[PDB]
């Protein structure tokens, strides 16, 4: 069938949609820009058409392997009590008189409501169910990307999804992938594994995927499968039926419903505002490749799975020979509807592969010894940086990356350097701020960073020192590119930042000495003084 049919009816916004910057960051603020509803029609012809799937033995024998998996899963029922938890204090509200505060005090006409959702969810495993569709407002840098359209069932529902399946998504993907399932990483995880799973090849080559409008690529049938997986799993009876019905009313498909109500047609693909949808993604990635892998007779390969995302790492069979296993594997991937955006390339450098928007680098630590680290170009931070520090906004990017790529050259740098400048200035350093994590929500004092960078990254992240000369110019390049003030004027502003927090004592002393250590010249020695990266969730409105 069609991903999508439309009516005509516009994709419309909730609210005044900014589209610009309205600057010590950046000087080139024209080269910034969000996206916006504006841009609806052009996302909108990219992601509809018809998908053609054709399956084959490989197919059918890794869902065997991965269904017999799951049947060692046991995964219990979540109380209303836990789901209303799990709902983000600011997630948009019901249209049946409540919103997520309610929810979250457990107010008797929000869980009386929610009650009733589920009664008819066991009731009823025909009628589709109401999604709204949205494009995003999402940051980016010049040379332009087309709004995402994000799609999502009524709050009550949500909350459901939370009883029905936040245990099994938490806690399947995991068994039934093993090593390959991406969001078990930390970063430092991350490059661990894939840095020895690199090792660990006689001859090795590596490939990335990048499989075109995913989302529109899953088919109902795929959505199907996916439930007869989680459907493996020892279940209560009342979670097989809620789980059948979700599917059937709202993974599968339904109709989309614009901001003002109107109707602006139905959808037969991946919703990308459920609970399912990283699970689902993962899942449906991790067994068409799988498959993909032995169509292509690729030899022992090791993959990684972050939704639509995938890292293959296998031996090399010589250059020519790669170049056309890959061909294969391609087609499988196509023939699956898991057709290629880029067409994928062969890489004997693991440095060279990009997955989960970032790569594999490598400097030194105190001692001279050599330090692997996960890094990116750092294009999409900036803009989004010089973006939050500009308009106020719910979310901060600035503080995810810092986590993430703490030990990052630009990271330390510049986000740490400019982000604890204006928290100084605004005596604003002892609040909490809300950051997203594989998509889940969490509230984070920006004064705990070195013991977070400390557990998440070790010591070393605060003192890196021979960056790679390719990290060195994506960087430098990236700065004149954006108009950043170049790498030197940060040292300096740095010594300054560091001195000030030094000067305060306690958490903001320690802030100083770590963060900024490498600013210094003679350095101070570094001494030493989380259940965060296990699953994934975006899309699935999660709050820790
Ligand atoms: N040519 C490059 C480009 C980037 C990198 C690194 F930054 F990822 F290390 C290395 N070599």
């Amino acid at each position: 069938s069609m991903s999508y049919t439309w009516t005509g009816a516009l994709i419309t916004p909730c609210a005044a949609e900014e589209s610009k910057l309205p600057n010590s960051l950046l000087r080139h603020h024209n080269m910034v820009y969000a996206t916006t509803s504006r841009s609806a029609g052009l996302r909108q012809k990219k992601v509809t058409f018809d998908r053609l799937q054709v399956l084959d033995d490989h197919y059918r024998d890794v869902l065997k392997e991965m269904k017999a998996k799951a049947s060692t899963v046991k995964a219990k029922l979540l109380s209303v009590e836990e789901a209303c938890k799990l709902t983000p204090p600011h997630s948009a509200k019901s249209k049946f008189g409540y919103g997520a505060k309610d929810v979250r005090n457990l107010s008797s006409k929000a869980v009386n409501h929610i009650h009733s959702v589920w009664k008819d969810l066991l009731e009823d495993t025909v009628t589709p169910i109401d999604t709204t569709i949205m494009a995003k407002n999402e940051v980016f840098c010049v040379q332009r990307k087309p709004a995402r359209l994000i799609v999502f069932p009524d709050l009550g529902v949500r909350v459901c999804e939370k009883m029905a399946l936040y245990d099994v998504v938490s806690t399947l993907p995991q068994v039934v992938m093993g090593s390959s399932y991406g969001f078990q990483y930390s970063p430092g995880q991350r490059v661990e594994f894939l840095v020895n799973t690199w090792k660990s090849k006689k001859n090795p080559m590596g490939f990335s995927y990048d499989t075109r409008c995913f989302d529109s690529t899953v088919t109902e049938n795929d959505i199907r499968v996916e439930e007869s997986i989680y459907q493996c799993c020892d279940l209560a009876p009342e979670a097989r039926q809620a789980i059948k019905s979700l599917t059937e009313r709202l993974y599968i498909g339904g109709p989309l419903t614009n901001s003002k109500g109107q109707n602006c047609g139905y959808r037969r693909c991946r919703a990308s505002g459920v609970l399912t949808t990283s699970c689902g993604n993962t899942l449906t990635c991790y067994l068409k490749a799988s498959a993909a892998c032995r169509a292509a007779k690729l030899q022992d390969c090791t993959m990684l799975v972050n939704g639509d995302d995938l890292v293959v790492i296998c031996e090399s069979a010589g250059t020519q020979e790669d170049a056309a296993s890959l061909r294969v594997f391609t087609e499988a991937m196509t023939r699956y509807s898991a057709p290629p955006g880029d067409p994928p390339q062969p890489e004997y450098d693991l440095e060279l592969i990009t997955s989960c928007s970032s790569n594999v680098s490598v400097a030194h630590d105190a001692s001279g010894k050599r330090v692997y680290y996960l890094t990116r170009d750092p294009t999409t931070p900036l803009a989004r940086a010089a973006w939050e520090t500009a308009r106020h906004t719910p979310v901060n990017s600035w503080l995810g990356n810092i986590i993430m790529y703490a030990p990052t050259l630009w990271a330390r740098m510049i986000l740490m350097t400019h982000f604890f400048s204006i928290l100084l200035a605004q005596e604003q350093l002892e609040k909490a701020l809300d950051c997203q994590i594989y998509g889940a929500c969490y509230s984070i004092e920006p004064l705990d960073l070195p013991q977070i960078i400390e557990r998440l990254h070790g010591l070393s992240a605060f003192s890196l020192h021979s960056y790679s000369p390719g990290e060195i110019n994506r960087v430098a390049s990236c700065l004149r590119k954006l108009g950043v003030p170049p790498l030197r004027v940060w040292r300096h502003r740095a010594r300054s930042v560091r001195a000030r927090l030094l000067s305060q004592g306690g958490r903001a002393a320690t802030c100083g000495k770590y963060l900024f250590n490498w600013a210094v010249k003679t350095k101070l020695k570094l001494t030493p003084l989380s259940s965060m990266f296990v699953a994934g969730y975006s899309g699935g409105d999660i709050y820790h």
